[PDB]
């Protein structure tokens, strides 16, 4: 509530009061999900994509201890340039970055929280956190899934990469009552891959259906979010053997180097990019754009209802 | 909630207005838990069982996109005849069946949600969903358990069959703060069987004690449901070895055949029925009636206090 | 507005809350099931006095004759101590039944957090929290304490937990559920008898003041749930690493061999470790409790200030 705690930029506030569609964006993908310059370049361009769809982007982050909804170009570039030097902020991290007046890059979890505080129901990203490979033994399970269990926001992603255990993730989502919606797909998108061995909970072929389902869900009091898994355009999909070989190697190296906890995902994405000579990153960028277009349509349709 | 979203039948409305005890019933048991004709026959008979006990049944389902509390005989017959062609609806499914104007059969989870929307505190079923065998590696855990964790409804069941991992299920219920009440039993009733190797969290010998505990729990702000595990009547209990052999075989076949997700429980129950020559189904019917009788008493004692 | 039949706050605690004086909650399972008599009672009363010396008001919580009591008389503390295992161990799933049945009960970290929250007390000192058990990846044995920390707004000051638990899995679980794990002046998670474990808290904070500010921001931002503050035992009282880990490993092996499960696990393990260390582990436990009460008092002061 307090302006000391939370600030929405004039553009976003205008859109909100005047009821234009707003699409939220996270910052961990910037600071920890991609290298500089590509991170900031992509963040700025995803905002522009949203605007060209006739919606209003709101990139969320913690700036100087303030939860910020909508960011300046300079702030986005700050997060990008600072990179790993900025705190990665999940639900358990959030109060401390705010209290200490520091900068932080918000994960899907923290971005969902802040968007919900701002009354934004639609959030685009590249991929969600989830159940990690070996989590049956390690218990390494993203707080993103608990946020999806509880917070009312639709998250548009490409599913997630096979760095995660996608099967266990689909089971987990069912247990916690979270819809996993395939956009024009029955198969659950694998991020770099358009398909995977696993299926979504329901296939929906239009943004309008998704928006209507959101309305029914929250009107009926079923709190929690919705995952929309949107397959990467075929043109930008990684070759399967290449990408799965790269992922399997990165996971092995992560194990050997003792990479654990919040350091896992940043480490893995960076290493896969390295092993594919940048191709995986270019794919990530395209899937982010695609997700922002779909998210724009969902937000439009939702505002209309 | 909009009339379009949620409709409570006049009988149930009057019952709630007039402070008469009401017992919710689910619909997944009808469409996916039992074959036709037995499915609709049982659903109608369980309603009558509740009325004979002096309570008012409310069967819950989604009909033409509307969440319905209390159903016509024709709607129940529909759910029974259509069977698997009706969508099985858990928490993650509910919004879409409603939005798309379709019919759906609600699981313990969805039925709890809807019952709670209507102010109904007592729900009779056959067996609850739970932790599946192998869940330590598959993560297959019923959304029913999360609903029990969070939604204010007492669910009367026979425990659950050993198609599930009952040990893991008892641990899960404890972690999530959910009472597992044995009605006149310390051993946890294993559906077809009156006992199992596992324990309920507390034994209570009267519906009155159960109702008192419900009132205290919710007046203390401890949100979430309660499981009442009620052993199948002695006449209908199945001999351990035959039934467990059938269950173990059905589980092994489901694993070999790659049966997963929401298809698992229906597959397992149908197969155990096939392997037992229909006996397991006859027992399932009887434990459902028994649960409706007890649930009727719990509802009566609960309404007495509230 | 909870009924006085269910919940009673002692006049001293009521006055403290009304006068904005810092209050520090204390649990009772540690008394009945966590320590032997007389040591359990003596420690409970002494820790109250510690808190008084630090300028705060202690509130020990328990269920007495069916009433959730916030603040306890010396006699009630002595009763719980003397009765020991005859007093019911009360977690979230137990709570409604001991209250409804008018019985005595000793409240775990989970129940104590619940009642503290009902009273509006934000700071709770204890010895160690429940958590993920060794083998929980197979057994699913995970303390309801962790779900209470996920959801209920109370800071719990502890020594971490002993290696009877799986501390690694516990740190993962806390992350998934959004619960801050604060090391007090330490990055490494304290292991109860041990100052340091081969694990890292989520954040190190060096002062009560920082902790209180974080509490304020967390709850004003609407992130409901608790915070764990893991405070290393003073060096003077720490147990020798090899001796204590040998004792713990033996106790765990014996518990598994004897089929000790569920709510009986932790009390059995702590008792056995105390036996195997000839009482030294208990003396350590007592000292870490006192240390935690001191830090908790400072956090309570700073919180009330803010
Ligand atoms: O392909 C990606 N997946 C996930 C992330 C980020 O990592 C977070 C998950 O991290 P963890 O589960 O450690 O909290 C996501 O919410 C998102 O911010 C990312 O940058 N790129
Ligand atoms: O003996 C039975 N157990 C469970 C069911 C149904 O199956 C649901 C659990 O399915 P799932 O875990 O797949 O959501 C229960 O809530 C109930 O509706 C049933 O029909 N028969
Ligand atoms: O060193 C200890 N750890 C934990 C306990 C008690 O055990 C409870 C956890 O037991 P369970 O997980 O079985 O609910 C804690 O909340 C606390 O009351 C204790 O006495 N001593
Ligand atoms: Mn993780
Ligand atoms: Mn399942
Ligand atoms: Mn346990």
């Amino acid at each position: 509530i307090s302006p000391e705690l939370l600030q929405i930029s004039p553009e976003v506030q205008d859109a909100l009061k005047n009821k234009k569609p707003v699409v939220a964006l996270e910052s961990t993908i910037i600071s920890h999900g991609m290298p500089f310059p590509q991170n900031a370049q992509t963040a700025i361009e995803v905002e522009e994509t949203i605007r060209k769809q006739g919606a209003v982007p709101a990139t969320i982050a913690i700036i100087g201890g303030v939860m910020k909804v909508g960011l300046s170009k300079e702030e986005i570039e700050l997060l990008g340039r600072e990179g790993h030097n900025v705190t990665k902020v999940s639900r358990r991290d959030l109060p401390f970055v705010v209290a200490a007046g520091k900068n932080g890059a918000t994960t899907v979890a923290s971005t969902m929280i802040i968007a919900a505080l701002a009354g934004i129901k639609v959030f685009a990203t590249g991929g969600i956190g989830g159940v990690h490979r070996g989590a049956e033994h390690t218990f390494d399970i993203s707080a993103d899934l608990q946020e999806l269990a509880n917070t009312n926001v639709t998250v548009v992603c490409a599913g997630a990469a096979s760095i995660l255990d996608l099967g266990l993730t689909t089971e987990y989502l069912e247990t916690f009552g979270v819809p996993l919606i395939g956009y024009q797909t029955k198969a659950l998108p694998a991020f770099f891959c358009r398909t995977s061995p696993f299926d979504v909970s329901i296939r929906l072929d239009s943004a309008s259906e998704i928006a209507r389902a959101m309305v029914v869900k929250w009107q009926s009091g079923l709190n929690g979010g919705l995952v929309v898994a949107n397959p990467i355009p075929e043109q930008f999909a990684m070759p399967e053997h290449t990408i799965n070989a790269a992922i399997d190697q990165a996971v092995a190296e992560a194990e050997a180097q003792g990479v654990i906890g919040k350091e896992s995902t940043p480490f893995l994405l960076a290493r896969v990019a390295e092993l594919t000579g940048g191709d995986s990153l270019k794919s990530n960028i395209q899937l982010v754009f695609n997700n922002a277009i779909l998210a724009s349509e969902i937000a439009k349709e939702y505002q209309r209802l």
